[PDB]
């Protein structure tokens, strides 16, 4: 259309490899410099933590209520050395919070869990807390959409409470009645690096667009850009417009 002209106008400059797509329950729709990202699987980074926190809280791992304490031993980040519940740790993207969570459930169970779901390639290799930050789990950004379309639907292979309270740990910001869902994400520990923004938008009308941002990233990048180019592209798509 015009639209689509404006979505891919904004990618003309993004000097990387990326891609955005769109999920609205019927159709794949995909934007950016390389379509074919789409179908590549990539480790989840950080983007795991929504599988990671729905297979523990399903499982009697941890509650949302449950603190999960600093154990004293500094942290990458100095914004980590604190106490966290599983939520606060979603949004601050606290990794050893979710690495004490997968080690809570064990090796058995995660690749069960993870069978079950369907997610990705299912791989976990032997380190219960290292697979998703540095492979052997891979996932594409059509398979990331659709998971994340099913938890906004409540139609994931889950308890329904518990969809729900990892959804709203996700939550990030509304516009009159529309809300954003996201999930950024950077895995550093692979070459190439893969960065993530993964969410949904949740419209008055009941109605959902999934969305993953995915492109290739090198150290120096800006840790902005990721989240303010899936919000241009969800403007100029008119799924989330500016206010
Ligand atoms: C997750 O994918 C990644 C690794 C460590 O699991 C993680 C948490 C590192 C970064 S970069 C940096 C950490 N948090 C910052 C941030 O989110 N803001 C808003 C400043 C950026 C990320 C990331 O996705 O940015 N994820």
């Amino acid at each position: 259309s015009i639209i689509d002209q404006n979505v891919q106008a904004l990618f003309n400059e993004i000097s990387a490899d990326a891609v955005f797509v769109t999920y609205d329950g019927q159709n794949i729709k995909k934007y950016g410099t390389h379509l074919d990202r789409a179908k590549t699987a990539y480790i989840p980074a950080s983007t795991f933590k929504i599988a990671n926190a729905l297979i523990g809280l399903e499982n009697h791992k941890a509650t949302s209520t449950e603190i999960f304490k600093w154990d004293g031993k500094p942290r990458f980040f100095k914004a980590w050395d604190k106490d966290f519940t599983l939520g606060e740790a979603m949004q601050a993207s606290t990794v050893p919070v979710y690495q004490e969570l997968a080690r809570r459930i064990g090796p058995s169970l995660m690749q069960s869990e993870l069978q079950r779901i369907g997610y990705g390639n299912m791989q976990i290799g032997t380190e219960v807390d290292q697979f998703w930050l540095k492979g052997p789990l891979t996932i594409t950004p059509i398979q990331e959409v659709k998971f994340v379309y099913d938890l906004a639907q409540g139609q994931l292979p889950f308890k329904p409470e518990v969809q729900q309270q990892v959804k709203e740990m996700l939550y990030v910001e509304r516009r009159g009645e529309n809300r954003l869902y996201a999930k950024s994400g950077w895995g550093m520990a692979v070459d190439p690096q893969v960065g993530w923004y993964v969410g949904f938008v949740e419209k008055a009308d009941g109605q959902v667009v999934a969305f993953a941002l995915n492109m290739q990233m090198k150290a120096g990048d800006d840790i902005a850009l990721r989240k303010q180019l899936s919000l241009d592209v969800l403007d100029k798509l008119g799924v989330f417009h500016y206010l």
